[PDB]
């Protein structure tokens, strides 16, 4: 037992993991916990879910190295619950692996993360993929998985073995978790982004 | 993570997978849900609940590559919740991998399959196994697992790593779910089709 | 599929699961079940939860090879909800395998082992680690994994897949369950039986 080595998924971990972030208001002094994020890009963007930031006055971000941003919304989509921030990116910013070109297939094993008790990760596999629902993209809607999905880690990651992103945990049927594809969650984020420079 | 690959147990999916069916009731019109069901041989025998099956005027199976055919009950088993359903089968039908020499291991991976949503599919080990309740058979009764069971996937397989058949997930004290041994599960099929022949 | 061979972490289970044990008690004739424990060393010595000794008359402890001993309780711990107790060496005790010098890791498969429906055992990972609540040791409080934990397991160990123990599975926020880490119950295990011995 000394010799060898455990089974572990522990390098996704290290890869994904620094780049899922906490999101909370500040009212007014009144600082809550709304829910979690995942760093994009290095330009500073930031994924979430919209009941995150629904009611937020003030919004704050916080890295798992000890930095502490304010974020404002470049905007929102209510069908997907989906929601980018910006923030200013000091140099050096730990963003989500991300793999265009990696086509999930059910089974894989994935990893859920968000910070609930510190940041937390759960393990499960892909489920089921497909669409539900109002389908105006035409694309594959959603993602499911046996990952435990909850507030605590609604809007973070969902990775592979690899730490490759593989989706954005939401909330929009029982011991099933769901999670938005992300290939989808980029194509929305851009929308977002460049909608967001508009009268 | 461009070059290397994702943990996944996909190829058990794409073996087993495709022998899992839906089952349904067809009362006047009205198309029921029923649950899920599993094919077992080329002759077009396919095991189910009997829950599932209780009280269907028609009953009605769909396969995952798009055929649908109408089941005639063979028969089935209080005591263990089975139930034999016969189709006819046209050239080429889909059938759940059996190894009658592979020993199930406690700890083994496993995933349970069933349509509640499209096909889905939870992973799990081998929790514990034995006899249970009335044991009249006098071989082991039971197979638990923490892979999710839910009326969704009652009546569909559960199998290892390689796709081999371990068990059918059935419903007949917490976190739990139970199949029943394949071993078992083979041996009540064959005394429901052979006393199906009967005065 | 007849070649190759299943995932399993049956392996750990050889190693660890001879050496968690069933707890019960016996009142007066009542034979309750407690709760399940787990054999640390040699000399006898046997940890457990606070909570399932806590009204005790008479201890008793079972084990997976079917010897049967009567336990006494050395001292037990209530911020960390431990216990201590102690049995008669026959020659030949199984003990869970422990590593001091194996750093556990987030993301690390685990095992949960423990006897509600006889020995059972479900997998997961280590989902965190820090330090909750009142913490006067200093040293890192609590280990959670998304291993089902409950009744019928607490108690008992969580091992990864060498087999080698990470923690007690414990009851002292939902779809995760808690263990206290081996490094800490190993100390606090010490300090009961050194403090037993005290006027």
């Amino acid at each position: 037992s000394t010799d060898e080595t455990p089974a572990s998924y522990n390098l996704a971990v290290r890869r994904a993991a620094p780049a899922v972030v906490n999101v909370y208001n500040r009212g007014l002094l009144e600082i809550r916990t709304l829910g979690s994020g995942v760093i994009m890009d290095q330009r500073g963007y930031i994924i979430t879910n919209k009941h995150v930031i629904n009611d937020a006055d003030q919004i704050i971000v916080a890295l798992q190295d000890g930095r502490v941003f304010e974020a404002l919304l470049v905007g929102s989509d209510s069908l997907t619950d989906l929601a980018v921030l910006k923030i200013n990116a000091t140099g050096g910013l730990p963003t989500i692996p991300i793999n265009a070109r990696r086509v999930p297939h059910i089974g894989d094993v994935v990893l859920a993360i968000g910070n609930p008790l510190g940041q937390t990760i759960t393990q499960g596999i892909i489920s089921a993929t497909g669409r539900i629902g109002l389908n105006p993209t035409g694309r594959q809607n959603f993602l499911a998985t046996d990952a435990s999905i909850n507030h605590g880690n609604s809007g973070g990651a969902l990775v592979n073995s690899l730490g490759e992103l593989m989706g954005i945990n939401t909330l929009s049927p029982e011991g099933i978790g769901f999670a938005i594809p992300f290939q989808l969650a980029t194509k929305i984020m851009d929308k977002l982004i460049r909608d967001g420079r508009v009268i």
